């Protein structure tokens, strides 16, 4: 796979926007550290038109208004706390063209190469050096065409992502922003002072291995990345081994899965019984603080879920006692938990100490991240809806993504990276 770079525009707001300085609340911070990437494929629809340049640029040009913090940049403040600076320096927007058509990609698992799609950041440099997110519009030989997202986490979590890019997509067919962007963090300021109701475990320290990892096997070097589909049947079946070992507790259908997922990979590892594994679960909190956040807020609203088990349990149990732990944990995140949360991170010296990484998802644990109830197929531009979305890398080992289907068949997709050797055997996630 060669891709050919034919254009490369700075696309700056279509008019004057507020310039100001956007503070980035706690959950803004802990978030992980680069640009999340994410790619759409499209059928030609064999118009000439096909997702025109000019068209997509204007219609980026536009939204880049209602929407101006994603043009702005990285910097600091006088205390050192990273802010977006909105100056309107642009959005990186990168036309290429490939001799592969869409069909060589297979199934679309998030490999290296599929990162391709996507511009290169040169992060090495300066913290106000690159754009907050980086666009490409691949063309293929099949007459398809790629979407390449790279959106950097402090400006936005997948609600409010995909809602610049489907905000675009609609404006790119004509038509006017729906839901106007509510742009003020503060209103998940920390109290004052900040007063922790619980103990976070989600923010304490993941378990180390016990015994220390080859690093041959190990290592960013030799991961793998794939996906495996799984079908209404399968995920039917599974939500019905809740009734296993006479259970009578009915958990859902996401809580079986993820569960079914952390113990498919747990035994995939062969983790040793008294290995500890941690389960992350990035869950949306739109919905669960009381006051109730605006429709259109901008940013984060990202916390954290983390179940924990010795493999022992974890392994030898029934598939619900996992999906157990993961609700226990879950079902303790009401209003009073996340505003916890944020006085709790409020406390720590250096959040950066904080902010998830390779050594928070790897071996021997487990980061999950669904897209199920994100919108991901909106991003219609002119041309149709995409035939596939899903991350566009997986770059730390032990991170996940569930994605919903693109065709509503009731099938979900798990994307993941996993160390070579234990992906074989991760296949034993079809049991
Ligand atoms: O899901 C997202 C971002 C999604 C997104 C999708 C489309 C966009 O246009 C913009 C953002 O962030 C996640 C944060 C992580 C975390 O909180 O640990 C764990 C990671 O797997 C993951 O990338």
């Amino acid at each position: 796979m060669k891709i050919n770079i034919r254009d490369s525009t700075m696309v700056r707001p279509a008019t004057e926007t507020p310039i100001t300085n956007l503070w980035n609340s706690n959950v803004d911070l802990v978030i992980p550290r680069f640009h999340t990437p994410s790619v759409y494929f499209y059928r030609p629809t064999g118009a000439s038109n096909f997702f025109d340049p000019q068209v997509m640029k204007e219609a980026l040009s536009k939204a880049l208004v209602p929407f101006y913090p994603m043009a702005g940049r990285l910097k600091r403040d006088d205390d050192g706390r990273i802010e977006i600076d909105c100056n309107g320096a642009g959005v990186l927007f990168v036309v290429a063209d490939t001799p592969s058509v869409i069909d060589d990609f297979g199934d679309f698992a998030p490999t290296l190469n599929l990162r391709q799609l996507i511009p290169e950041v040169d992060h090495s440099a300066g913290i106000h050096s690159f754009p907050l997110l980086v666009l490409q519009v691949t063309f293929f030989k099949c007459g398809g065409a790629s979407l390449g997202v790279g959106m950097q986490h402090h400006a936005a979590d997948g609600f409010s992502g995909l809602h610049f890019i489907n905000t675009w997509s609609d404006m790119a067919r004509g038509l006017d922003l729906t839901i106007p962007p509510f742009i003020d963090r503060t209103l998940l300021r920390a109290r004052d002072p900040p007063q922790p109701a619980f103990h976070h475990v989600e923010y304490q320290p993941a378990p180390s291995m016990k015994i220390p990892l080859d690093p041959s096997k190990s290592g960013p070097e030799n991961t793998t990345v794939s996906i495996f589909k799984l079908t209404r049947d399968q995920l039917v079946a599974l939500k019905a081994k809740s009734k296993e070992d006479g259970n009578t507790v009915s958990y859902s259908s996401y809580e079986m899965l993820a569960g079914h997922v952390w113990r498919s990979v747990g035994k995939a590892r062969g983790l040793p019984n008294d290995q500890e594994t941690k389960l992350y679960i990035a869950t949306d909190g739109r919905s669960r603080l009381r006051p109730q956040l605006p429709p259109g807020y901008f940013g984060n609203v990202i916390f954290t879920a983390t179940p924990l088990a010795v493999a022992g349990d974890l392994l030898s149990k029934p598939t619900w006692y996992a999906a157990g732990q993961i609700h226990d944990f879950l079902v303790r995140m009401d209003d009073n938990y996340l505003r916890s949360a944020l006085d709790y991170l409020e406390m720590q010296p250096d959040l950066s100490a904080l902010v998830r990484g390779a050594h928070t998802y790897k071996c021997p644990n487990l980061g999950i991240t669904s897209w199920v109830r994100l919108p991901i197929y909106d991003a219609d531009f002119g041309w149709g809806r995409p035939i596939f979305m899903g991350p566009g890398g997986i770059p730390y080992e032990g991170l996940s993504f569930v994605l919903p289907s693109p065709t509503n068949d009731g099938s979900l997709s798990v994307a993941i990276a996993l160390q070579s050797e234990h992906m074989k055997l991760f296949e034993k996630f079809l049991f």
